[PDB]
């Protein structure tokens, strides 16, 4: 039993809600919140910009030190950093950005990072400004993640379409 509330159950381990991931994180304070990161951990917009703003830019400061030490992530890769005021940890995961020409096949590799964590609050990878089809992202999530994932979908119209079309 956990403290996530109001989710629709899609499968044994995947749940979905119409919610702002920032507000969800502030309420639940989960062990792991997933960021929709880019390889440079430049949290300018989308989910990343919103999560960073909620940390008063502390996420960006920590991320800049991480990159200065380690260099960029790989597309499909991840790193674990602090969750600041939002969660214990933030798992920064880089899905392919279709608006950059990146291979959508890397979406499965990105979701594999979730399997290293028993429970996560997450957005749909490569959705929104990363330009992939969110219906496709949900399918890859369900077919790849085996740990317990609570998906927050900001857009109510999109949430309803994802539910209604789910196979
Ligand atoms: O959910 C997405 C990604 N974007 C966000 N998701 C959750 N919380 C968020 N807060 C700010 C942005 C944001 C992908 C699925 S379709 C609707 C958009
Ligand atoms: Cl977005």
């Amino acid at each position: 039993v956990n403290s996530f509330s109001g989710y629709l159950k899609l499968t044994d381990n995947v749940y979905i809600k119409n919610a702002d991931i920032v507000e969800e994180a502030k309420k639940v304070k989960p062990t792991v919140v997933v960021n929709a990161a880019n390889v440079y951990l430049k949290h300018g917009g989308g989910v990343a910009g919103a999560l960073n703003k909620a940390t008063n830019n502390a996420m960006q400061v920590e991320s800049d030190d991480y990159i200065a030490t380690n260099g960029p992530l790989k597309v499909g890769g991840s790193c674990v950093l602090s969750g600041h005021n939002l969660a214990k940890h933030c798992l920064h995961v880089v899905g392919p950005n279709v608006n950059k020409g990146e291979d959508i096949q890397l979406l499965k590799s990105a979701y594999e990072n979730f399997n290293q964590h028993e429970v996560l609050l997450a957005p749909l990878l490569s959705a929104g400004i990363f330009g992939a089809d969110p219906i496709h992202s949900l399918r890859v999530c369900v077919d790849t993640v085996r740990t317990n994932v609570y998906l927050a979908v900001f857009d109510k119209n999109l949430y309803d379409k994802l539910v209604s079309s789910f196979l």
